[PDB]
C-alpha cells in the first residue's frame, strides 16, 4: 500500500516530491526570455521549499507590473460571475474583497486568504512552487489543505497561463472552498485517494478534473460553473454556458473513465446536481477501489483515523 | 431562550460572570489565617481573569511548599489507579508522565497539559479562578473546552480540599479528556446544555455530578472508577469499590433528579456501560430538553451551528 500521510504535519513530505523542472523554463512560456522574471519565479519556489505546516505563509510585496496583471485579469473576469457563476462563488465574493483585499489594485496575500478560508470551512492554504503529483496533491484535500502557488503569469499575455498562477487560484479556486458543502465534497475526494493505488488515483484525478476544475452544476432550474479552471478563464467561462459544448449528468463509472485535453476548450462537461449529492457519488465511487482499510479525518486532533 | 456562546472565543464572557467572593475568603479555609497563601490565590485568580482565548496560558513558578503539598497528594493517589481506576486512566498516565511532567516533584504546567490534550482529542484548558455557573461551566465542555484551576489547596492539609484545585483537575479530570469516546460523552453534556432552559441545566449539573464527577464504569466483567472526584480522593477511591456504598445502572430519568450531598462519601453511584452508551443516553435525554433549535460543533471553525 502506498504511503500516505496521516497527520497534517506530514504534508510537509511533499515539498521534496516536486516536479523540478517547470512550465517556466519551457522555450515557449511567455516569459521564458525574461531573466528577472525567471528569478521571480525561483524566490517564490523557495518560499514554497522553506515553508513548514504550522508557520504564517510569507508575504510578498507584488510589483507594480505584477500587480497591473493582476487588475487586467480580475476586472475582465469579475465581469462575467453574476451571471455565469454559482451562487456560492457571487455570495463569498463581495467578502474576499472587503476582508481579503481582493481588488485590481492588488494582489491578496496567501496568508490572509488562508485565515479566511480557516474560519469559513476549516480550508487552510500552503504555497506550493511547482508541480504536485496527483496523489500528492489529492491527499491533501483529505486535511482541507489546499496547495497554493504564489507566483503570477507573465505580464507580457496577462490573458493567458500555462499553468496554475496566483489569479487561478485565487478567482478560481479559493471562493469554493469557502462553501461548507463543497469543502465536504472536496475533502471526499482526497480522502477516497489515501493509499489508492496509482491506477486508482488516475481516476479520481480525472473525476477532479470533470468537477472542481470544469464542473458545472445544476441551480434551481438553471446552470452555473463551479469549476476553478472555468471560473479563471474568461474565454471559457462564457463559452461553458452557450450552446457549444455537451452536457451529460455527473456519473463517476463514466466520468471516472472520459478523456480530456488540457489545450482547448472541453468539448464535454458534466453536471452536479449540487455538491451534496457530488459528495455522496465520491464516498460510493470510494467504496469500490481496493483499500484494505477505511479512512476518515479527526479536525479534532488532525490526524487521520485508519481501520 | 438564555443566551450561549456560539463561537469558542466567545467563551471569553465566561470570566465576567464567576463568583467573586471564593472559598478561600471563609473563616473555616484551611488557608483562611495565612496572608500570603490569600494573596496567592489572588494571584491566580489574576491570571485568569486577564487570559483569553487563543493565549498561551501563563507559566508560573510554583513554591517549594506548593511543589510538597502535590507531591504529597500525587504518590498517595498514584498507589490506587492501578487496581481502582478505569482503563483509559492507566493507558494514559504513563503518557503524562513521560510528556507533561507528571512526578511528585512537579506540579505540570497548565499550558503543557493543554497542548497534550489537544493532542488527544482536541480538549483544550482555559485557566479559571473562581465558580462558574452550571450554564457556563458545561457550554464549555461544547467546544472541549475545560476550565482548569491553577492554584493548589493549602499546605497545611494537603489531602484535603473544599474545592477543586490544581491536583483535583490534573489527577481527577485531565486523565480522561486524553480518551475519544470520554471527550465526546462529556460534550455531549456540553451540547445538551446550550440554550437549556435553568431547570434543564440543574438536571444536566446533576447527570455530571453521577458521571463526569462520581462515575463508575463497567469495564470487562469488573467495575472501575472514572468520575474525577473518585480519582482525586484517595478515601473515596477506595470505598467506591468496597461493598458499602449502592450500586445502580446508569439510567437518566432516574439520575438526573437524585438528590446527593458534597461534604460525605456517595451513599449511592451510577453504573455506565461504556462511555459511548452513557454518551448515547445523553443525546436521547437532550432530545427531551424543550430548546427550539438543535445545535451542533463544528471544529473545522470552532463555531456552534444552530438550526
Ligand atoms: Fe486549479
Ligand atoms: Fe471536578
Amino acid at each position: 500500500v502506498p504511503w500516505f500521510p496521516r497527520t497534517i504535519q506530514e504534508l510537509d513530505r511533499f515539498a521534496n516530491q516536486i516536479l523540478s523542472y517547470g512550465a517556466e523554463l519551457d522555450a515557449d512560456h511567455p516569459g521564458f526570455k525574461d531573466p528577472v522574471y525567471r528569478a521571480r519565479r525561483k524566490q517564490f519556489a523557495d518560499i514554497a521549499y522553506n515553508y513548514r505546516h504550522g508557520q504564517p505563509i510569507p508575504r510578498v510585496e507584488y510589483m507594480e507590473e505584477e500587480k497591473k496583471t493582476w487588475g487586467t485579469v480580475f476586472k475582465t473576469l469579475k465581469s462575467l460571475y453574476k451571471t455565469h457563476a454559482c451562487y456560492e462563488y457571487n455570495h463569498i465574493f463581495p467578502l474576499l474583497e472587503k476582508y481579503c483585499g481582493f481588488h485590481e489594485d492588488n494582489i491578496p496575500q496567501l496568508e490572509d486568504v488562508s485565515q479566511f478560508l480557516q474560519t469559513c470551512t476549516g480550508f487552510r492554504l500552503r504555497p506550493v512552487a511547482g508541480l504536485l503529483s496527483s496523489r500528492d496533491f489529492l491527499g491533501g484535500l483529505a486535511f482541507r489543505v489546499f496547495h497554493c502557488t504564489q507566483y503570477i503569469r507573465h505580464g507580457s499575455k496577462p490573458m493567458y497561463t500555462p499553468e496554475p498562477d496566483i489569479c487561478h487560484e485565487l478567482l478560481g479556486h479559493v471562493p469554493l472552498f469557502s462553501d461548507r458543502s463543497f469543502a465536504q465534497f472536496s475533502q471526499e475526494i482526497g480522502l477516497a485517494s489515501l493509499g489508492a493505488p496509482d491506477e486508482y488515483i488516475e481516476k479520481l484525478a480525472t473525476i477532479y478534473w470533470f468537477t472542481v476544475e470544469f464542473g458545472l452544476c445544476k441551480q434551481g432550474d438553471s446552470i452555473k460553473a463551479y469549476g476553478a479552471g472555468l471560473l479563471s478563464s474568461f474565454g471559457e467561462l462564457q463559452y461553458c454556458l452557450s450552446e457549444k459544448p455537451k452536457l451529460l449528468p455527473l456519473e463517476l463509472e463514466k466520468t471516472a473513465i472520459q478523456n480530456y485535453t488540457v489545450t482547448e476548450f472541453q468539448p464535454l462537461y458534466y453536471v452536479a446536481e449540487s455538491f451534496n449529492d457530488a459528495k455522496e457519488k465520491v464516498r460510493n465511487f470510494a467504496a469500490t477501489i481496493p483499500r484494505p482499510f477505511s479512512v476518515r479525518y479527526d479536525p479534532y486532533t488532525q490526524r487521520i483515523e485508519v481501520l
